[PDB]
């Protein structure tokens, strides 16, 4: 009568096959990592991709452990990362290579979009942000660049919803998901004509969106007992939104890991002047609750330092980061610059050196810079969308691996001026687990899985500290 049900979270850095145990009746639920490996870009060929057969992989070896361990697998249900999409001939075999959006292939295209369509007019039928490498702008690098793959071409599938073909042979179109592509109308929840017209790609390469719960098919443990797979809220970001233990209208969430998205939910979207001069995103959420947020470049950019210079215990860094003065080196993450360069130091130094700042060299150095800037853009979004919504925020819900880094938390809440309370870790998985449960009727929606979340996981407060470096900065900025 407890169930077990499988979630696949696969971010742009980590890949993971979590096991949770939930009973109603106990409100006791529990998340078991069963395997875990990584992700990460592959140069091929001259392109960013994913090492999707990799990734199938480590999905099947994870499902195939909990199948030899006898436990009985209730569902299993699989998010990802967005935008990212699976090209299928009739056949279901893969046209062309899964391209990454870290991929340059689309560079340039999103203002000729707006130049040609108006970029008034993607922004009021989508309501999604302005991301160079949206969907919308792959698929015009795809049908432009690559024009002897399109006969070929039976489906296109998102990412998440890909891995649930693989695994049970059936196609799905997952909302919240496809959302993230700049395709979906915002007052149909249904493929826009008109930037499917620009984009290249035919609505017969997809399906009418279809709200998370539904179950898309079966797996089959090689003995032969039908699993169903669930379409999650298949975008990580939903998921992990799901997961946030919100209290009420005053708080708001940050999904910090490669990405931080910040934003909040509303029964309704934002499509105003105010929204599209933020450059704030609608994406769909479960219960058709909207997570209007803004994309912050975040952690990405430290994964790339602690690559560049070798740097392998992050723990021992940010604590050497903590002894470091803030706010004498300040980028803009969100700058075009950090969304893939060659060199992510020589790029930051480079920043940091065209606006008159010290350099920052040291290997805490550089996390410093980063930590800062981050925390002070937090803090001009977190303003952004309370002005947006004309409602302040009276907690910020950190979660997501970003969660675990204490330095982080603190500066948010000080430079934001907002309690923070951060956790769960492993919040995707768990939004992911949520849903499922919604689909075996264990559980009622996500209120509900919130309250289960907020008195099981470990939450962490941090509260402002105005007379704080960062506290004294901001301050001395507003005039
Ligand atoms: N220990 C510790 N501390 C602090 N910090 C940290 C740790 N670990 C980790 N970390 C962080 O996190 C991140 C990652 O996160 P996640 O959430 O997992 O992410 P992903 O999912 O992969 O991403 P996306 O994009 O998908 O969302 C890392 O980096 C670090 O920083
Ligand atoms: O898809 C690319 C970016 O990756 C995320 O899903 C986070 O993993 C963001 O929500 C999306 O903007």
């Amino acid at each position: 009568t407890f169930r077990n049900c499988v979630a696949v979270d696969l971010g742009a850095s980590s890949g993971r096959v979590m096991l949770a145990r939930y009973e109603r009746e106990c409100r006791s639920l529990t998340l078991r990592e069963i395997h875990r490996f990584n992700n990460g870009l592959h140069s091929q060929n001259g392109y960013v991709t994913w090492d999707v057969d990799s990734l199938e992989s480590a999905i099947r070896l994870g499902l195939n452990k909990v199948c030899a361990a006898g436990i009985a697998i209730d569902s299993i249900g699989i998010d990802t990362w967005g935008v990212d999409f699976v090209l299928l001939d009739q056949q279901g075999q893969r046209v062309g290579l899964p391209v990454a959006y870290r991929d340059s292939r689309t560079n340039g295209l999103m203002a000729q979009a707006q130049q040609q369509l108006g970029k008034r007019d993607i922004y009021q039928r989508s309501g999604i942000q302005f991301l160079p490498f949206n969907t919308l702008y792959q698929l015009r690098a795809l049908t432009e660049q690559q024009p002897e793959l399109i006969p070929h071409i039976a489906h296109a599938l998102l990412m998440p919803d890909y891995f649930s073909y693989r695994l049970t042979g059936k196609m799905n179109w997952e909302y919240t998901n496809a959302t993230t592509t700049q395709l979906v109308n915002i007052n149909s929840d249904d493929w826009d004509e008109s930037l499917l017209a620009w984009s290249g790609a035919n609505k017969a390469w997809f399906g009418r969106p279809t709200h998370p719960g539904n179950v898309i098919g079966h797996w089959i443990c090689p003995q032969g007992n039908e699993i169903p797979v669930v379409a999650v809220a298949s975008h990580d970001t939903a998921s992990a939104v799901i997961a946030s233990p919100l209290n009420g209208s005053r708080a708001a969430y940050l999904s910090s890991g490669t990405w931080s998205l910040m934003g909040f939910e509303s029964q309704t979207p934002f499509t105003n002047d105010t929204a599209l001069a933020a450059n704030i995103t609608n994406e769909g959420g479960a219960e058709g609750r909207y997570r209007v947020l803004k994309n912050i470049m975040g952690l990405w950019l430290l994964q790339r330092v602690l690559q560049e210079r070798q740097i392998n215990d992050l723990p021992a860094l940010i604590a050497a980061t903590q002894a470091l003065p803030a706010c004498r080196f300040i980028i803009n993450p969100n700058d075009d610059r950090f969304i893939n360069p060659d060199e992510m130091c020589s790029e930051i130094q480079a920043a940091c050196r065209e606006m008159a700042q010290p350099i920052p060299e040291s290997d805490a150095e550089l996390a410093r810079c980063i930590f800062d800037s981050l925390a002070l853009l937090y803090a001009d979004v977190l303003h952004e969308l309370a002005q947006l919504r004309g409602e302040d925020f009276s907690q910020l819900h950190i979660v997501g691996g970003g969660c675990q880094n204490t330095l982080l938390n603190q500066l948010c809440a000080d430079a934001c001026g907002i309690r923070v309370i951060a956790g769960p870790v492993e919040a995707s998985t768990l939004g992911n687990i949520g849903i499922q449960l919604m689909t075996l009727d264990e559980l009622n929606n996500v209120d509900d899985f919130r309250q289960v979340v907020s008195t099981t996981a470990n939450l962490t407060t941090f509260t402002p500290n105005p007379d704080s470096e960062i506290a004294h900065y901001v301050a001395l900025i507003h005039s």
